[PDB]
């Protein structure tokens, strides 16, 4: 498992609200970080799970938690898919574009016959831990709610060491 | 990952409600099944997430889902820690042993530095195919509703197909 | 080269007139095929290459040749984008979407650092024999007319062995 | 086989006593030792062998020998088994825990299809060095005598080098 | 494939309007360059191609392009070919001659089974880099006309880089 | 651990009471067996191990038990020791001598720097099994009447499968 | 070095005045063959040791031998050459074209450096067996008589094998 | 073969007149040295060859040459018969043992399916080179009056290079 | 080493008396063979060595014993010098010429720098089994009557197995 | 082929009228060399091939031409082969040994099947590159005329450079 392993090194173009953005492994590194892989843009299923994100980023933002949807379409895409569909419209977090499947593979979360990400969620810490894991197939959907108390949970754990309950 | 894969085959001992038994692949063969991994019997942190299970086990039950959770202790431990831990006592699920480590690693889930498997949930349907994993670090806790709605999504999913919104 | 071999089995999804449809190397056997390929949807350049085939899609159809672009974008992308552009419009061809990039390796034309496909158009024979290659870099369009010059060519010489 | 090798450095936790320690092979330094193996902390099977090395245990504290029980179950098990089983109760020496069964496999022995060590009894000596190696399948039992001879036979080759009967 | 790649080292004799040259990567250099291959010569294919850039020459000499006509004939063969077809007789570009198939191989253009080049068209910009690929099977004509084309078009995005679409 | 393995085949020469047999795991199987293995004939440490082990073979052989004491000496070398030595001319059992080191490998009972065997003992039962292993240093004695007890400890569990305490 | 060794099976093509004309190993077995390799077509050096060789075409096909010169130029341009230049008209034996240098190599004689033959002759009996080879450098030239001798002698030594001396 | 080659480092343990004693390469580096190998000890073949070695013992000392006798037996063996046979008891050289087959393998004189070695003499100079090598199978008997010739005339031969 | 094993297939020329004749494993078979290999024919070495050999083969050809002397030599140079010397003019056994080394490398004895075989003489039973062994440097000679003595007490041996000691 | 090569490095015994000396590329260096190997010394064959060769050391010795015989015998049978036979008696040129066959391998001319070397001579210049190489099967001999022809011929061809025709 890549639980409490250190995330690699990646260099991938993205879509943050309006323009063209360079993230690297780098840009983490001293915040906590929500990897959230899917597999299309534009495909017919609905982009709740991306929305909800979108819903709670404000609240993730103060807890100094940066979020990066990564998916294997281009960052052209998601320009276009962005500025065409209301729910995608809500993002204000990048939208990186990984078509070389290389941060896919880093976290080990790629479809090869199909050359699509799966639909998992990683936690990275300050340190660039992967502290939470969650993949789902479709149709299962991923929570927010859960997402955003697990990062507490995580946070609360890296202040206070070894709590006993 | 190990997303949309089919189970490995398996061969363990475990405690299920004061005695022992043996548990294979075959068991899970046309039920859901939830594997639940930990890291140890007897230690000092709390079995929050093992009760919490257990309280929803009736409930996942009457949804034709069978719970199996699993740690590298043998089976002879599971019978002891649950005639011990009060929270544990509460279990009728099969208390799975791994003392080889063979079910943990089919799953991917073993802290090799450490012999023991690491907080993961797995839900695997009646065809034996993993549709939700969950894995978490220690102290970040296991919502065990938040499982049972990803179940029955499961199962939404598995009669409705092509029914995701557009 | 590529020249003179034959093209290798692939399947991809692709999208044609409003429907997905599935391609395969058996569905180019016993036809002249086109394999225009291209980086990306949804860029900036002006998607001239592309209406021009469009424009002589009746041509091509009338001799007996089908077009398939390709990019390693998905199906999914190249409907959407079907409806942004007015060019891509036009389009009646078969515009496959090939993510896992095996059909563009196929033809050894991946920018691998990019994973995206180069500007490289392939004209096939109907036993996969491929009689022409034009592979050109960004900003170097690619005539639709010359490409019509050499498929009729094509098709002369599979039928008049000689000169 | 290990006869007259030096024992590989190790950590483990262990139960001695009430509380948990860590125990190396810095311990065993200066010292003679007894590495006892068995395969289960809690089976059905009589913990005779283990009773037995706590009785002598006074007396071979006495020769300046040290014990270390040792099994591929957790600290927190024989903490558990210790304030369980009356036999095990008497138990004063360190019960160490190998759960990734390196300190097993260090001294070759692991039943590898069980995850479980073998019954079997190393004498070390204060160099670390391998003195006497004593293995017995499942029902064949360990004498905690003979162990204690050739304890001593050990020490008196030690302190009076060749002696051996002409 | 080998577009967007640069050329590699090379060290040719040719055959330049009377007299005999040598070439290499070094002439290349700061230059817009067209190396156009062809099986070989004294065939009975109309020496058409040749000629049609021949026509063209004037007009790519004055956009500063040097043009390279290859086949693995020794530079010898082109003289006498050039004093004999009077298409040939046009060609004031470099008649290079690959006889090692060194230079063809360079540019993967070898047809290994004829030890004769393919009929493939180059394009190297001033840095060296393989702007335009034309590579057709014996019997396609190349149009000296969309060459041109494509060099002027080479050339203006050389220098207007990001040419967004107006 | 080759505690719980079969014995492997092997083919050595021995010397028998008064004369010269050739033994292989043939002679084995059906029978319980001891191979007790030694460093070398004629060395000044006194045979105390192997007659103890001669004065119980009567009460072995009773329990069907057959002895194989083995050393890289050759048998040549053993009924030379055998027909010089209070002690071992006690010895009524195989006395099997490995020059070639092979049946000592088998037992990976070798000191390969010293080309000699390691004083360890075998209780093989008849379905060719090791039941028990027991080594130990120069000095440290093997007690007769330990592995006599062993013996019957191995037996009676053949006898009396799973025998809770 | 060859010599002694039967030729490798080839397939060339080759201009004969005016046809032009497939030759294989096929069409050498059973004759006595002699294969003149050379440098290159239209060079500015004497093509005399070519039509020194058309000078004794008369004895050669008498005796019953066969020529095929052979250069890593096509037959294309032998043709050409044939018919563009005095000496080369001459030649009614078959010219080789070999621009895959697969012929050159069967017989160990291409420049690997320029992609040319180096000039050497081979003699060889109905049997395929290389009986003589000659290789010199650029200037040294081949002797048409001494070639004619060397033809006898196989040819004679074949008669009466072992010619004791 | 191994005939003017190097003998190798080698450390064994042997029986030499009533003691235990170590033997390696570095003592016969500066002399003239006699390996003589055998089977086993204890056998029923006569120990005829051994004897006749014994017997010119002090010839080949006066001359200056160290005799060691080789078997895979250990130099506990080699006491023990050098009291069993009044043939053994006339040895006064070094009776090396070689349990390992160290010594026995490096003089490429081993029985691998025995584990013993051949019988084999080896005659080497003061620079460790082999000068003459003997190996007979069993029953063909080794003359010790041909082994003093034979190293006289190596001595001879290293003292008067010519002939 | 090679002592006891039995000797591989071979294909020499050889000079005997006069002819030329060839020789093979085959003539080997059923009869004790000799080889006898010496450096090289017309060096200023003693002749002696193959001469007491040819003083001795009327006694050995008695015992029904082939002798086959080999040098890298050809056979015509045996001949050549069979008429030279006046010691080699006694032979009148077969002198194989072994130019290619193949029979000296069957028996490992070639001294691989030189080109030349070293001084070894090999006794080779009826069954092809080298019985007997002995190679000297240059300058050691070899005694023929020991040859004799080995001979037959190989033959004795051959006729009477285990000849215990009486 | 060897043609144009430089000639590998080599030490090996000759024979040279009386005294037996060491020869090596060392002595080859700035003189114009002949290597002129042959199967074998005493053979029944006609010693013509190599007499000729003396028959004309006048002109080769004038010309600073220095002539090695080689065979794969040792030089002690060249010596008495040298005294023993006419014609081999008129040889004042060097006759090499080469009985380890390194020699004769250098110039890829060995009979791997025999031990012997083939009918083959070599033209080496004084730089070492071999400038004409001549093979020929046992039967077909070589003609020491048309050997001084080439001689010459590449000694002139060196002179003048590339010598256009
Ligand atoms: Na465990």
């Amino acid at each position: 498992s890549l639980i409490n392993t250190k995330i690699k090194p990646f260099k991938n173009q993205a879509f943050k609200n309006g323009e063209f953005i360079e993230v690297t492994e780098k840009d983490t590194e001293g915040r906590w970080s929500v990897f959230f892989f899917y597999p299309a843009d534009f495909t017919f299923v609905c982009p709740t799970e991306l929305g909800d994100v979108a819903d709670h980023y404000e609240e993730l933002q103060k807890l100094g938690v940066d979020v990066y949807s990564v998916s294997t379409d281009t960052h052209f895409v998601h320009k276009a898919w962005h500025s065409s569909s209301e729910t995608i419209a809500k993002i204000k977090y990048a939208m990186i574009g990984d078509p070389t499947g290389a941060l896919t593979r880093n976290f080990d979360n790629m479809r090869e016959d199909e050359g699509l990400a799966d639909r998992a969620t990683f936690v990275v810490d300050p340190q660039g831990i992967i502290q939470a894991i969650e993949v789902t197939a479709e149709g299962i959907g991923r929570d927010a709610s859960d997402l955003l108390r697990k990062i507490k949970a995580a946070q609360y754990v890296a202040a206070h060491p070894g709590e006993v309950c």
